[PDB]
């Protein structure tokens, strides 16, 4: 889930 999010920056 970390990734899912982190992709924003």
């Amino acid at each position: 889930l970390a990734s899912a999010l982190a992709q924003a920056l």
